[PDB]
């Protein structure tokens, strides 16, 4: 089965430059070559060139609305292109705002898709709830169907159409929620397993339930959106919004391991990896190895080990 | 419901000076104002002046017995006073030996109360079993009813009256216990979950069984004494007696979260946070930041998030 | 209940020097003295003088076959001697390749013994499957009954007799396995708990299932081989092949505590602790402290604490 790497060197999703350097870091560490070693076929799409919109005046509080809006539209145009030819889409980003390109492009070809959002935030505010005009923490808002019309239209997001409903997605690793956000998720009653939950049940029971909830009834493709800030700052320090007491290195692979196991992974997002934010070359090396590591896990590489079929090693 | 912050800048309890700075370290970090942000009312009682006793000769091994006694007596006098006006007490200490006063004053108004001791030690040595005349490691030996008269009367501790029995207390996070201490808890049969127990059951099940143990039969107030050294040093640096293999930030959080949920916490202790014992300013910020995290957990703040009632954020 | 420490300062098991200094590291940290504080009797059998074989040409890929084979032959003979007199055999190593002598000496006197292999690796390659001629990562290949005659006879290992079968052994914390290795364990179907396992069950249930799998039917002596690298480097950094995402200082103790709990320990190995590889004295002090923390545990020392029998501390 096909795999297509699509770099998204973008960052206007937030105030700290540097995340457009993620792709270049991930590829540098050896992601593309490490993947060709798996049972899959790998075609690297290269890095998309994001045209900058001049005079991108702020829509109320939101910053860079036409820029962010334009990039994502170019992303969702690319994604549909690989998913159309039946090939799994791995997007190497920038900030999370690129999810709107990532998941909108996915749904065009697999409208019945679900989403597992591994993040420490819901990154799902509305241009009416953000205390910051930053769109990297609003990706979901623009996606949700039940959120259509619950906030103004934002210059550059006309092309967007709510693709998934509050029933088809599940958060994992939440720990920093704004009053606003907590409201929405409760009100719309979305399924999540916040830090608290993943203390009480354990990452073992948590993927068991998230699977019966999303795949309990019908079998449908999986779109995994992984904010490196999902695991703790001791495993991913090179991120813009780090937050204490997160998901261990282990539960992370566990996650990515089980998702492989479903044979249902359709879209994968490796967002917000920032090489310039590492306090030491180590932490940058740390954040990337564990970013690559999770990316190889969603594609077979197990911790008990692997071996090539039909090969008698004796 | 009322909350009353009581400043206990005491340290005589032990040899390492620096703990009487705890309050000033927790207040500085924003504890007081952080709390008024919750659904509760907050009145800061201020820091109690502790009269020093001249010529506080040592009773055999014990050190500063009269000094440590009078303070506590003035602590139970302040506590009992605010609990009388139906308000929850949060004591920012010093060394733990002040618990003596926080639990003694508490029981005068709620004599049927229980105690969830989260710490790395049992601080239950008798003036006869301590290898150090230190009182921060004995607060319990004085409170226990089954321990009345199993050791000599210590000058300054005549006013004390064992308010609780070996039945109404459970320990959490035990890992450093002295031969004498383990004996006592085995003999009197106290309910505990030593780190070994938390690895076995999970911080999930553990809180499930400690609740049905202390609250399976009758519903009573919860006095929560928390020795910062309760968690591992990696999280709680700036503590006098740090001991490897401790309770994570997450577990110490899941505990406090659940103590809220009961709606039964009555008295709270935030003991042994030492500012001067931090190897770097970071480590002083850290322990503090997470001593605060917990204090704001005991009162609502959830990781999944919080939103104000009756407010429609849409 | 006899204990016999046996220093095996060997290292030819791999390319990095330093491991021979292990014993002389554990010993300084005060291992022997600390053990005498337990309920056991202690006899330190000094360190073994290992004669170096001149002109130890490489058998195909394998390196130091004759020097490694001779050393172990001399270890096994020391071992089988103190097990003979009814004493427990604790071996402070070098490189793990000395397991071969440690477990070989052990099966002579207790041919019905079991082994719990706590290590980040399976150390079970064959001279035909190694990518390196390193014997520290093959010990098991020489011990297995099912592996007899699955490779060529290696110079110096003519004295070795497969003593345990695929059935009496179990791994714990595997997270780095080469293609070959995985195959083997799969094919001979060995009972293990990779890191994924420990995540999904917990160090609680894990020991429950390893005990009922190894001791469910008959009660037999337990040989515990502990590759310090089985833990996470943050706990055991001073090691030759560290690997991210290991067991916690807490599971590590949990494990050694339950093994004490059976009353069946018989043989114990504390291999591959290398003092020269700690980036800082601290990492050397750390690692060491826990190759002992763990040992003094296999002999009782409980985190809940201990107290001497018949001694009324009141
Ligand atoms: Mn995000
Ligand atoms: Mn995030
Ligand atoms: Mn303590
Ligand atoms: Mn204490
Ligand atoms: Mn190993
Ligand atoms: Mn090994």
């Amino acid at each position: 089965k096909p795999i297509e790497i699509i770099g998204a060197p973008f960052s206007k999703g937030q105030p700290r430059g540097g995340v457009e350097k993620g792709p270049a870091a991930l590829r540098k560490a050896g992601l593309v070559e490490k993947l060709k070693e798996t049972e899959y076929n790998v075609r690297d799409h290269g890095d998309l060139a994001f045209v900058d919109v001049p005079n991108d005046s702020p829509f109320q509080i939101v910053k860079n609305p036409r820029s962010v809006g334009k990039a994502n539209e170019q992303l969702a145009a690319v994604v549909a292109e690989t998913q159309k030819n039946g090939t799994i889409s791995v997007v190497l980003g920038g900030d999370h705002s690129m999810a709107i390109g990532s998941i909108s492009g996915h749904a065009r070809v697999h409208p019945d898709l679900c989403v597992i959002w591994v993040d420490a935030h819901t990154d799902i505010n509305t241009p009416l709830t953000t205390s910051s005009g930053n769109l990297h923490g609003q990706p979901v808002a623009f996606l949700l169907k039940e959120l259509k019309g619950k906030f103004p239209d934002v210059p550059g997001f006309s092309w967007v159409t709510p693709c998934i409903s509050a029933k088809d997605i599940v958060y994992i690793g939440l720990r920093d929620v704004d009053p606003g956000e907590h409201y929405i998720i409760k009100t719309l009653g979305i399924k999540y397993f916040s830090m608290t939950e993943v203390d009480k049940l354990g990452i073992g029971k948590v993927m068991e339930e998230t699977f019966s909830y999303l795949l309990g009834r019908k079998k449908r493709p999986i779109h995994l959106s992984f904010c490196v800030d999902g695991l703790d700052p001791v495993f991913t320090p090179a991120t813009g919004t780090p937050v204490v007491g997160g998901l261990s290195y282990r539960e992370g692979l566990y996650i990515t391991e089980e998702i492989y196991k479903t044979g249902l992974l359709s879209g994968l997002d490796i967002m917000e990896v920032n090489p310039t934010l590492g306090k030491t070359p180590e932490e940058v090396t740390r954040t990337v190895n564990t970013a690559v590591a999770l990316t190889l896990s969603c594609f077979g590489t197990k911790r008990e080990g692997n071996h090539k079929p039909e090969t008698d090693y004796l």
